[PDB]
């Protein structure tokens, strides 16, 4: 409390980042920062004011930019609201989307009851 110390939010928090990472076909189109020009998307960041993927996030956390993991709960949920928002709901990403909230929420209750 309350600023974390920055090797503590990653020992606790990286595990639930790395269960994002570990589904496929899931996680893909999110582990790495949108590129909307490459993807054929070009009106991305209109719509998205604040892009976040899994590789950002875990930037983050490598490198101490959380104060407590609030913050982290926080990007992960706006990685998936990105997604809900930008896309169709038949599409790929957005049931991906979906997948990756279920295995998040079961993986996030625990480790922010031990860390306060
Ligand atoms: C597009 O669906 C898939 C699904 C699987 C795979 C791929 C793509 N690919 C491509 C991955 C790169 N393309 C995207 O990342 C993407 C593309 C269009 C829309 C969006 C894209 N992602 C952002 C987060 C978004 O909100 N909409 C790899 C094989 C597995």
């Amino acid at each position: 409390k309350k600023i974390f110390k920055p090797e503590e939010l990653r020992q606790a928090l990286m595990p639930t980042l790395e269960a994002l990472y570990r589904q496929d076909p899931e996680s893909l189109p999110f582990r790495q920062p949108v590129d909307p020009q490459l993807l054929g998307i070009p009106d991305y960041f209109d719509i998205v004011k604040n892009p976040m993927d899994l590789s950002t996030i875990k930037r983050k956390l490598d490198t101490g930019q959380y104060q407590e993991p609030w913050q982290y709960v926080d990007d992960v949920w706006l990685m998936f609201n990105n997604a809900w928002l930008y896309n169709r709901k038949t599409s790929r990403v957005y049931k991906f989307c979906s997948k990756l909230a279920e295995v998040f929420e079961q993986e996030i209750d625990p480790v922010m009851q031990s860390l306060g």
